[PDB]
């Protein structure tokens, strides 16, 4: 019985670059996507806020590998802007990537 959040992160991680939307996460799901923005809304959640914070588990992993530039990670986490990504990195963890990369 894994609630509606947890099923959605189960999707967005089996492919975490790919473009998700409402509808294709739904789809997967067998859910209208109204439904599924509903079920998510219940929990105080949306499926843009679950894939930031999927693409941002996934950057801390990818962020400590030798010689993988903050280039390399956005790209690996769907990133098309390293700007944004940045951006998007220091508000979820307090400081940018490459501040990250060199306590680590």
């Amino acid at each position: 019985q894994p609630n509606m959040r947890t099923r959605v992160c189960t999707v967005i991680n089996n492919n975490i670059a790919h473009e998700w939307t409402l509808a294709r996460i739904a789809s997967e799901l067998l859910m209208s996507p109204s439904l599924l923005k509903k079920k998510l809304r219940e929990e105080e959640t949306s499926y843009s806020q679950l894939l930031t914070e999927c693409r941002m588990q996934r950057a801390l992993q990818l962020i400590v590998i030798h010689g993988f530039s903050i280039k390399r990670v956005a790209v690996s986490c769907g990133y098309h802007s390293v700007s944004y990504f940045i951006y998007v990195f220091r508000n979820y963890y307090g400081m940018t990537p490459t501040e990250y990369q060199e306590r680590s």
